[PDB]
This record gives C-alpha cells, structure tokens and sequence, in this order.
C-alpha cells in the first residue's frame, strides 16, 4: 500500500457525514487548547481576541489500514473525514482558521486535527491589569451530539509553551475541566470542556 | 438500520429544494429565540448587535424511517435538507452563523435546527440607560412563502437562561407574538414572529 | 404535477446561462427599489450606506407549466434560473445580500426575485442636514446586455417599508428610465435612475 | 444557431484552463483602465483606494461560430472561459469585483471582459493637495505568462466615467507598455503602466 | 502534445491530495520571501502587516511529460496540483492571497508557486524608529508533514529588489535560516525556514 492508494480509499469510502460510533458507545474526543496569542482585550465590553491551537483527537476505525509494508500515517483534507462539530459556547465571532485544513490519520484509525484559530470571546476580563490577572473561561462542546454519541475530555506542556513572547499579555495559568450539562431544550446531557485562562497585561 | 444507511438514504433522496407540505396544509414552523449576548448598542443610530440561538422546528415526513433496532436520531448537514427561508425583516447585516450547520432529525420526521447567530438590527434603543430599559423588536418570517405554505409560531425556560452574565446588558423581559401581514407588493398573507426584547445597561 | 415535479423539471432544464428572449425582442425587466434603511452618511466623502429591497420581475416562458390541479407558484433557488445581470453604476462596495436567495416563479413564466441588499454608494450627500435634504441618485442597469436584449423599466408609498428608527427620513423617491450610449460600445444600454430625497431627523 | 445552442457549445467545449495561443504567437491582450472614483487617499502611508473599470480584450478563436442567421454576440460567465491572469504589481488588497462576472463574446472569437474593481494600491501620493497633484502609477501584467505567451498593450476623455462627487479630480491619465526581466525567471514579462495624475478638489 | 493535452492530462491524473515523495525520501521544498511592502507597524502591540512574494519550488515527477515538439512549461490552477501545506507559525491573521492562484509547471516536473500575500504577524517591532531598526522574524514550515516527508530550505540576492519605494519603511537586511524542531506534542521533527527582516522607519538616518 502506498500513500496514493491509502488516500484514494479514504476519499472513496470515508463517510464525512457519519459519526464513527463503535458498539453505540460514544466517540471519545480529546480536546486541549494551546494559547498562541492574546491580541485585543476590552475590559469595558468584556471581550477578548485570542489565537489558539486547538488539538483534537479521536478514533475512526473505518479509516484504518494494514500498515505492514505501508506508510503509518497520511495527511488528509478534513472535507474527506468525519470531524466533530465542536463549538465554543461563548464565542461572539466565527472561528477564523489560520492554517491548512488537514488532519493527520494513523493506520490504526486515530485522527489528529490541530487547526490554529483566531476568535473573539465574551468572558470576564476584569482584573487584567492587576497582579492576579483576569480569568477568562471558554466552553467548548459538541453542538448537536449528546453525551452518549460524543464525549469530550481534556488531555501536557507549559501553558506558555507556544505562547508568543511579544504579546502585551502573559499567561499565569491554564486549567481544563470537563462538564456534563442538561439544557431545557433537550432530554439528553451534553459534554463540554471548560478551559480557564488566567492572564494579565505585562 | 444503522446511521450510515439512514444518512445515505437522506442524502440520496431528501430533496432540499422542496417544501414538505402535507395534503396542501402549510408546514408549521416553530421559532423561538434565546438571547445569548447583546454586544453593541448605539442609541444615536438605533442599532443593536445581538447573539442569539434561533430554535427552529418543523416536520418533514419524507425524512422518516422505521426506528426499530435503529437510531432514533441523526445529525444531518443542512445542505441535505429542506430548511425554511426565515429572514429578520429589520436586520441590517447578514446573519453570521457561529456554529456548525447541522440539523437534528428524528425518526418520525421532526427536524430541529438551532444555529447560533450574530446579527445587527435596526430597532428602538431609546431608554437603554434607564430603569425601564429599551424595547427592541425583531420580526422573523418566511421570506418567499405565504401563510398557506408556511406558518410560523412561537414556542415557550427562563429568559436569561442562556444569556451571558458578562454582557454590559441585562434582560428584563422577552415576549413572542405572532403576526399575519399582507403587503402592497403581493396578494397573499405572510406570517411572522415578533420577538420583543426588553433590556437595559447594567 | 406537484411541487417536487415542477422543481425537478426546472432544475433539469431551466438554463441559467441563457437570456430568455422571445422573437428577438428584448427581455422586459421591471425594477423598483424600496428603501428600508439609511445607515451611514458621510457628507465629506459623499458616501452613503443603504439597505433596500430590490424588486425585480421578468418573464421566462421556458419555466411555464400547466397549472391545472397543480401549484400556481414555486420558490426556486436563483442558481437554477436565469437572472438579469443588474449592476448599480455608482456602487463602491459589492452588494451584500441579506436574505435567502430564492425567486418566486409563477406557472405562466413570471419570475419575482426580491432580495434585500446592503450597499455603499457614491453620490451627492450635500444638504442632508437641511430642510430640503440631500438628493442621492442610484443608477441600475444591465451590465453586459444592451437595449435590444434587455430593457429595464421602473414599476405604493415611499416610506412604506422604511425603518422608523433610522436617523434619516425619506422626503421623496422618484424613478426615471434612461438609454445611454458609452464611448466604449456602439450599442445603447438601459438603466433606471432612482432619486432618493432624504434628510437628517430632528 | 440560437443563444441556447451557442452557450451550450461554449460550456461543453470549455477549456477555461487553456491559453488560446495560435501558431505559438502570444495572445494579444488589450488593457485600459477607466477610473470611476478615488475614495481614500493617505499621504502619510502612500496608499490610495480606487474604483476602476478594467477593459480587457483578446481573441479566442476556439469560441468562434458561424453567425449567419445567428446572434452576433453572447454574454458568458467567465468561469466558462479562459481569462488572462492579470495582476496589479503594487496592489495591497485583493481586487473586489463590484459587477456581474460576465464576458461578452463575439462570433469571430473576440472576448470583452470589463469588470468594475475596487482596490487599494501603494503608490506616490505626495502632492495630492497641490496644483500639480500627485502622480500614482499602477502596473498591471500577466502574473505567470511571459511575453511569448501573453503580450499586454494599452489602448475617450480621462474623466469620462469619473464620478463628479469624488473629493478628487483627474488632471491626466497616461498608459505606457513595459517588458521586464525579473531575477526569478529568464524571460520577460509584459505590463501596462497606468499613470494617474490627480489632486484634491478645492 | 500541445498545451490543451498537457493540461487535460494533469487535470485527469495528478492527485492534489498526494505528497509526491520519491523513494520515501522527503520532498525538498525551496522557500524564499521577497518583501514588497510593510504597511502597518505597531510597536506597542508588536504586530506588523507585511506584503511579500512567497517563492515556492519543488519537484513532482508525476507531472512530467516529454517536451519534444511540445511546450516546455504550462500554468496550472493550484487546485489541480499537490501544494505544500506551509504555514507561518507567528501569523495572527489568515494569509490574504492577492494574485491569481496559478503555479508554473516545467516538463521535468518542477513546480514554481509564487503567490503575493498580505499577512499580519506577531514579532519584535522594538527599535523600528531607531538607526538599528527592528528585527522581525517569520517562521514558515510544513504544518502537518515532518522532516522525513517534507524538508524546507531557503534558496545571495538583493533584499530590497522588489520592495516598494513608497513604503514608510526601508529594509536594512534580510537573512534566511533553516531549523529542525521537535515539539512536545509530537515525536517527529519539523523543518522550517526562519526569515529575519531588519527594517526601520524612513527618516531615522539623517546626517545633516
Ligand atoms: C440540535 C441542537 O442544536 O442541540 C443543541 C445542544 N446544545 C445545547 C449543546 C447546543
Ligand atoms: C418573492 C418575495 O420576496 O416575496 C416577499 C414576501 N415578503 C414581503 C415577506 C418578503
Ligand atoms: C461587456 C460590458 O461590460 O459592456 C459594458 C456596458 N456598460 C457600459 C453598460 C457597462
Ligand atoms: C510563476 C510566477 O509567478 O512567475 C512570476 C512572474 N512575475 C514576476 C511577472 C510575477
Ligand atoms: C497534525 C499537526 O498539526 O501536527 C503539527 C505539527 N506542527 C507543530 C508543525 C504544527
């Protein structure tokens, strides 16, 4: 098997509209944000503009192949793959993807999609100019799939590992927590990850 | 019947250009806005920038399947479905959809489409800085289908249920009213929902 | 014949690239603007930001069907139809279509496409803050079809749909037809000239 | 041959990717700018915002038809045609096409594509507020085709279509042809240099 | 073979989704930036707005043809070609491509893709108003391909050769360096080119 064959097969038979549930267990989706930059902060309106690297991981066994004498991995356009419908509940602008939209697929079926994203958020910006800093919370969850179809789980490296040293801001701490919430509109629980960003103006 | 089959059938046969009228009764569309955030208000120009959750519900029996030993629901890209052509009569910017464009389809034919939307509106903003607050009205209706083809109806959860606690504004009250209007441009009646948002600066 | 059949036939055969001329007479296209809002006015740069409903009407007999025991009308995506290539000669931004892109087709072949449009124009804004107001002229014509292929012709109240929350008010609207030859092309080109007399509200 | 047949044939034998060279002579492309408006000028940053009408003309003999008892001309979507890859070397924003994207094709093979374009340019703006005015130069050439494949050649009162409501007035427009060798490639690339002499009005 | 045939063949069979590796050696991609303009500089926020030509070059032997009595080269829409997934690590806006999206393909398989791009970057802008100027660094690498699949390499030239004389800024120097980096996220190494742009505001060089 070579890369041409593997990509042909994926394109011909991958089902980007079909959630790859196994045994009607939920698809486990790992999510972790690495912050790259904080661009604009407005303490009056409580809005922040952020660039982040959104690492997303899940299994789709329908993508698997025998890698004995073959590539162990390929890069695939996400339009050819099922991708989880993650949304940030407190976003106030659409996500602007800055990077090429390619996922990495491993022969066992694991998929890694790590786009870089610029997006505005509404959150608590008070204290950004103090020693304690502000604590901004971002909630990311599946938009239409409940906990029995998709479960999200937080995953690492330094919080500033990839954070720009030229930002006006600095990261004090990042914590990631998981939630399961029921909403009035729907019978089922929905999972989300809540990322807490503690940051301040230098 | 598995998801893959259900989604294959819907893609092969749903017809997204055809309004699913039964027995030439109008398609009943339920609409209700849940406000998430009020971002920019300009009392001088009478313009408001709003984020809201537009819950939309209707029946398309052509999507139905026998759910014995089958999923009761699937998520479907809205490009594969008929979707009502709702428009806000007093919008002054195009709707910016913030979330993944997926509708949820139930085996009986019920469709639930609930996008999160950012949009600018022209409305009465006077009094936003008083105790009584301002009352902004948004009219949403089918753009090209008259009352014999589509009827819109509001549906009744608390008003601030999903409203951001970090907005500069707070919601005092939300009411939803139904209208049937004839215009000079056309002979038939057009139904709309009028949502009244009473809000003020905190 | 039901909606599904009518829409299937139109999709299969309608020819969106072909101007529906009959007997080599020009296609008669009716155009009338209904102003909805005036958003930004700059008396210094002579630029105005307008929202308007663009009523456009013409006949395409190739879309006709026998409406005995059939719907008299359907809504059709404009990508399935021939649509006139109208352009505003004094626009300085591309038209932002705010509404669903659907035309209404009658069984006799009449088409009604009426999008809502936000667009910036360069015109005479002087006097906007006086009793007489400013008079802004917008010229709309076929971009590439001359008077033997397409003729445009203007076709109730002025402030009928004009927002009561605008900073501006409409004093008068007149619609005039022109036939112009340019230095570049030997042929003549029809346009409608819409004159908007408006001023700042007290 | 009616218009439907001509357009069917063009669409079916669409090679919009193939430059229509004959006998390995270069395709001769005529270009001339008609300025419509100058919107924003910044003497500090040396940036100008311009609206102009780009008249472009060339032969594609593969589009020809016998026009005996047939239309002499048709309008064709440019996605069905080969179009020259012209770029403005000193542009600092992407071209915003304001008008319908249709070319006019004559039965002999001549093509006429004249879009209206809003674009920002970096050029010499100094002296814009003097009697002599500023002289801004725009260079337009084929981006990837050298002089043996495409030749560009320049070809009416300078302000014939210039808006009388601009803050600026045109003193003079000259068009010059160039043939340049770059460090990147051994071959010469042709361009037209348009010189716009303009000043702030009084 | 004429142009029509060559373009038909490339369209029908070229697999824009398949990296053209030979012998499982990495695809060698050459990258060099030619700066055209620096538009907005903010010393407070450390952001710069740049226009540049991204010259990109690589071999795809699956595009080759026998050029006896045939064109030696064609222009091809990049949607019909494999193109390297380069990204600027310190970009803060998406690249705005200003030019037609066409690559030039030579009969031997060599591809040259040279788009003009406007993009905002986060980098060190301090000293932009001094004689020494600022030194802004831009790192460009393959986003998802590691060093065994894609290697990037910088291409002596004139730095200001295409730089606008009407910019508020002037280029003092440009250097291009190659890196190979391992990240905590992933076991393999990723190559990038680091381009160092030394520039300053005009006016900051007087002797009189
Ligand atoms: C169909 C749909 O949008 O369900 C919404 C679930 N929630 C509340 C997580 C967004
Ligand atoms: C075809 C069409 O746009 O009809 C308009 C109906 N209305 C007034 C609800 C928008
Ligand atoms: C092909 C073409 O654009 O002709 C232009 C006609 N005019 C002057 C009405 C725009
Ligand atoms: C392939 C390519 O972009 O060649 C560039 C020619 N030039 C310098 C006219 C833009
Ligand atoms: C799949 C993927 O995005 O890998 C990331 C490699 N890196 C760190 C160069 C961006």
């Amino acid at each position: 098997l070579d890369r041409a064959d593997i990509l042909y097969n994926i394109r011909q038979t991958s089902r980007p509209d079909v959630i790859p549930t196994q045994r009607d267990r939920p698809v486990a989706v790992s999510v972790s944000l690495k912050f790259i930059n904080i661009l604009e902060v407005n303490e009056i309106t409580n809005e922040v503009d952020v660039v982040f690297w959104q690492q997303t991981t899940w299994s789709d066994r329908t993508l698997a192949w025998n890698s004995s004498h073959s590539p162990d991995q390929v890069s695939v356009p996400i339009s050819s793959l099922w991708v989880p419908d993650l949304a940030a509940y407190n976003a106030i602008s659409k996500p602007e993807v800055l990077t090429p939209q390619l996922a990495r697929v491993v022969s066992d079926g694991e998929v890694l999609y790590m786009p870089s994203i610029r997006q505005r958020f509404s959150c608590d910006v008070s204290g950004v100019d103090t020693e304690s800093g502000a604590t901004c919370r971002i909630k990311i969850g599946s938009w239409t799939h409940h906990s029995r179809e998709i479960s999200v789980d937080p995953t690492n490296s330094d919080d500033s590992e990839y954070f720009s040293q030229y930002s006006r801001f600095e990261i004090l701490d990042v914590t990631q927590k998981k939630n399961s919430v029921t909403y009035s509109c729907c019978p089922e629980a929905y999972e989300d990850v809540e990322v807490s960003l503690n940051f301040r103006k230098k």
